[PDB]
């Protein structure tokens, strides 16, 4: 069978902790009073929650209260554990408080409330100072979410909140997200379509915290080349094949090989041969101002087929493209 994988940094972080950080299940949810938060509009909803804008009436705090539909309770345990266990950490959203409806009983969760509601016009107005610098917020919360422990598992646009009037950014939607452990193999159906790892795209089940760097990697590439989704696929198999209209097969195949990956026999008459392109073929007048030799240098270590040779978190953190910002701080 498949030939087996460890993360290259942060290996054992939850073999050195005590059982109940990681062991979720055993966790006990402290519910609190539904009756101190008032719905004041909705502001989203998905497949497994609805968000509103709240009021806390025991402080007039306005809130965010995200009404979490039918999962099993371990799913839930497993959101609230990590966003407790990363509560503090930089960038990363603040779970408030605990509540469930008497009547209805249905779960819900209670945030900080980040101001957004000028998306829209802000991605396309974001110079390429901006991405740099809020690049490197993301980077900072996905280097601090590793060295806990977590991968994220759905790094993608939406799951990002940034109120720009106070240059200010969380990375929200913990749902997906689970623990590393060395040797573990995880369920592949996780994360939007165009931001999922080839590992999952292949259904390599011992992956780790460098799947979310690939998914920042189609992240940073739309923002860059104004181009969403970079890699625009139909489904789950013609996803790879786009990839590989990108990164080129031999790397894919050679990729295969070494972990002994079984490829799905759909595969077999849609990957085709492709040679693997240069960046400057997206570069067009009208994203070039934030196209450049250190971002492209930068997307290019992101955006490998084997997940072991992508730029950690930290790594990325020392990217050339991120001396302007680090100089400000
Ligand atoms: C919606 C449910 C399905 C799940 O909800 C939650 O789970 C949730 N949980 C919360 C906790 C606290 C809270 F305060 C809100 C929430 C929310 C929550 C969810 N939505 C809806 C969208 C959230 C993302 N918006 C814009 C995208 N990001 S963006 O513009 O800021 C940007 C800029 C630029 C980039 C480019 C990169 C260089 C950074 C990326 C993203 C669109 C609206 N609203 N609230």
């Amino acid at each position: 069978g498949p030939v087996p994988s460890r993360a290259r940094v942060y290996t054992d972080v939850n073999t050195h902790r005590p059982r109940e950080y990681w062991d979720y299940e055993s966790h006990v949810v402290e519910w609190g009073n539904q009756d101190d938060y008032q719905l004041v509009r909705k502001l989203g909803r998905g497949k497994y929650s609805e968000v509103f804008e709240a009021i806390n009436i025991t402080n007039n705090e306005k809130v965010v209260v995200k009404i979490l539909k039918p999962v099993k309770k371990k799913k839930i345990k497993r959101e609230i554990k990590i966003l407790e266990n990363l509560r503090g950490g930089p960038n990363i959203i603040t779970l408030a408080d605990i509540v469930k409806d008497p009547v209805s009983r249905t779960p819900a969760l209670v945030f900080e409330h980040v101001n957004n509601t000028d998306f829209k016009q802000l991605y396309q107005t974001l110079t390429d100072y901006d991405i740099r610098f809020y690049m490197y917020e993301i980077l900072k919360a996905l280097d601090y979410c590793h060295s806990m422990g977590i991968m994220h598992r759905d790094v993608k646009p939406h799951n990002v909140m940034i109120d720009h009037e106070h240059r200010k950014l969380r990375l929200i939607d913990w749902g997906l997200a689970e623990f590393y452990h060395p040797g573990q193999e995880y369920n592949v159906r996780v994360a939007s379509r165009y931001f999922k790892g080839p590992e999952l795209l292949v259904d390599y089940q011992m992956y780790d915290y460098s799947l979310d760097m690939w998914s920042l990697g189609c992240m940073l590439a739309s923002m860059i080349f104004r181009k969403e989704p970079f890699f625009h696929g139909h489904d789950n198999y013609d996803q790879l094949v786009r990839i590989a209209k990108v990164l080129g097969t031999e790397d894919l195949y050679d990729y295969i090989d070494k972990y002994n990956i079984e490829l799905d026999p759909r595969f077999n008459d849609i990957l085709g041969r492709h040679s693997r392109k240069r960046w400057e073929r997206f570069v067009h007048s009208e994203n070039q101002h934030l196209v450049s030799p250190e971002a492209l240098d930068f997307l290019d270590k992101l955006l490998r087929y084997d997940h072991q040779s992508r730029l950690t978190a930290r790594e990325a953190m020392e990217h050339p493209y991120f001396y302007t910002v680090v100089k400000d701080q």
